């Protein structure tokens, strides 16, 4: 089961009857099911790239990039594109080589065992980075930004999905707007997809699901330990303990320090609910 | 003549005539202090935004007698600024002002139609069009022009109008041309500019202009100073758009919006609508 079959989608209501889980591995035959499930990833995800003119872009970095998923779609998509992966697992690039060789994009589309919190990355200036729940798993925040927004170019974006913690390392919202305005980062929209990914995410029989998951299917200790995790987060959304932000920012030099933090702090603590666009 | 430009106050202020201050009626030095403290806080809503120690050059495209300019000169030893004005006279008396300061090196005013003349420049860093584009007809055939004379990611800065109603399409001599809420997420996008922000200042100009004695204080600035037909009809005409403000036939808006080449076409619409439907009032700056 590819792992972008296992990412978070934006749901406008919860269906009644509906288990990602479930429908994910294919134990729910459902194919209307099934078309939701890819079609409230693919929205999450298009949230973020609708913004990105991707004819007028050459290169990519995705900073912490899993088994490659994103970034292969998007070679394929668009077959100008130089793209790179980073991963802190050597076998996990292993698996994104195998995944990359198979579709032909070995020549453009790489992905290295490199740590983005401190190791630099291939290209001197990329125009899009992409991380999609990557700086939250990251401890040296700073460190981090530093490293992205020296590497992109100037006017280039910066695409994230991530949390903020509304009260592993949750970062407030005072703390997001000194992370980006500190890095000559600027916001052109936070878009806040909380509601809708708690309702993806809701599971009544999720347990049972689980438990029914595990016997039929093969899961180890840390698949079923991470899928207990995103029920968990769901519920935390739901609680609007957290928040499931998107990102969209550009690197700009040019912009007063303070103005800076002015209208990222606007973004940041004024998002755009997901429900009023188009 | 600067004093007579719009400011921003955040309520009215009884007893404050923005005409008897500006002329010197009320002698009150805490009132003048207010008149000049809001006209600067007007444009400084534009001018904080950037950053001008790492900018090279701007352009005003309808400088008047080019105080916005001297100024930014004047406080940015290294900065070119060139100012372009319709009249002769005014470029006249505007190289004066600049060569009495010693900024004839580093700032000039020319005569040349910005909706159609291109500038010195190929690209600069900042444009400005205070109540510019509200006097230009052919808005497309402008957009055209300043964009693309503008840097990639580069700032422009206006300080113009949004039609809200019929009426509002033309407010006499103050706003001749104003045009729609979508007619200027059209005008933007399809120049490749982005909005970073619009702030709604309506009502803080309507404040400013609000002098509910204006007649009697006219009427005293006609017999103690001596004004034209000419300089009567503007205070009127400004009288008068002030009301318009409390109407809200029109908005007073002020955009910042940087050139993006790299943006999606249908996002950037969509950025830009949000900006131009939903300003940022005013009232909510700290
Ligand atoms: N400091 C770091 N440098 C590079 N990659 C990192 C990293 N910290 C976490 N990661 C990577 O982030 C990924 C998981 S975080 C979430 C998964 C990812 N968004 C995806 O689409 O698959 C893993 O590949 C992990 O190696
Ligand atoms: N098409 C055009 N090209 C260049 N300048 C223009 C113009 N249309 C109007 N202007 C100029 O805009 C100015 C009037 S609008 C006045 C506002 C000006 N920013 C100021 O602070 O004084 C005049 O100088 C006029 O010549
Ligand atoms: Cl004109």
């Amino acid at each position: 089961v590819d792992e972008s079959y296992l990412t978070f989608g934006v749901l406008n209501e919860k269906q009644p009857g509906f288990s990602w889980l479930r429908v994910a591995y294919g134990l729910d035959p459902s194919e209307e099911r099934m078309r939701l499930l890819l079609h409230s990833q693919r929205a999450l995800r298009n949230v973020l790239l609708d913004s990105v003119d991707f004819s007028r872009a050459k290169s990519v970095w995705d900073f912490g990039c899993g088994y490659a998923s994103d970034i292969i779609a998007l070679g394929e998509r668009h077959s100008h594109l130089k793209l790179h992966g980073h991963t802190l697992s050597s076998e996990q690039a292993e698996l994104g080589l195998r995944k990359i060789e198979a579709r032909g994009l070995g020549g453009r589309v790489q992905v290295l065992r490199r740590d983005s919190s401190k190791d630099a990355p291939l290209e001197s200036a990329y125009d899009v980075i992409l991380g999609f729940e990557v700086a939250t798993h990251i401890k040296e925040k700073r460190s981090l930004f530093q490293n992205l927004s020296s590497h992109l170019r100037e006017g280039g974006f910066m695409l994230l999905a991530d949390f903020i913690a509304n009260s592993s390392y949750n970062v407030t919202p005072s703390q997001w707007v000194e992370l980006l305005s500190e890095h000559g980062l600027r916001l052109v929209e936070c878009v806040d997809v909380s509601q809708e990914v708690a309702n993806f995410l809701f599971d009544a029989d999720f347990d049972a699901n689980l438990t029914q998951l595990e016997t039929s299917v093969g899961i180890s200790a840390i698949e079923k330990r991470n899928y207990q995790a995103m029920r968990n987060f769901g519920a935390a959304l739901e609680r609007k303990i957290l928040s499931y932000v998107l990102f969209i920012a550009q690197k700009d030099s040019h912009v007063r320090s303070t103005y800076l933090r002015h209208i990222n702090q606007k973004w940041v603590e004024a998002p755009a609910p997901y429900a009023a666009r188009e």
